[PDB]
């Protein structure tokens, strides 16, 4: 039967990743495409097709440290580079400053409020990254 | 001030990349992790804090394509491979048969009907993709 119209969603994806390697689509694309689920909207009317295909894929990570300032604390970065850190949390002023003592050198984030901002820097080596929060 | 408790949504995030690729995370990780939101909710009693980092990514892709049986167009494959084909979709018995015309090979794809199911098969060169879509 040639009727093909309504909502489908898909069960079943053998060789996605043969067929998207014969593509030349690159390796990270394929390890999310394969992942994902696929819902495929087809509209037949009379020779005309309309066919909308949804791809999502849904992926979540907590990261958990529990710390006192001043007592140092092992740190296993289990969201980053998996690496053991000797972490000592210490205020300077109002900036919560960190030092993670372990295999890369200048190692350590920053941390304070300003309002309704929160301003976290990461440093690594020679390698700063500055990221803003807002409040929720 | 001191207080940090609260929960917090990132909405700026300056040289993620480079901080990770100094903690030698590989590529991809890094494309994955950058397109991450991150919502930090902070746990504060005095010198005592809890910090949960939530991390999600929402991948999503929409690929909607319109064609007359018979009728050759230009196909943009922004959901693969981002290539142009000439495509012409026809009918052989009640399978819906196209052929993508490009640089790749043997290109193409094939949809019909068996019994409660949408069949596809996407054919590039020698390798066959096979999925199969229950109606919603």
């Amino acid at each position: 039967t040639r009727d093909q119209n309504g909502t489908w969603e898909m069960e079943s994806n053998e060789n996605f990743e043969g067929y998207m390697k014969a593509l030349d689509i690159d390796f990270c694309t394929r390890k999310i495409a394969v992942r994902c689920t696929q819902t495929k909207v087809i509209d037949q009317d009379g020779d005309n097709f309309k066919d909308k295909t949804t791809s999502t894929f849904w992926w979540w990570r907590n990261y958990d440290v529990d710390f006192t300032v001043g007592v140092e604390f092992d740190e296993y970065t289990k969201s980053l580079d998996n690496r053991h850190v000797k972490a000592l949390v210490t205020w300077e002023g109002d900036v919560l400053v960190c030092v993670q003592k372990g295999e890369k050198e200048n190692r350590g984030w920053k941390k304070w409020i300003e309002g309704d901002k929160l301003y976290l820097e990461l440093t690594c080596g020679d390698q700063v990254c500055r990221q803003v929060f807002k409040k929720k």
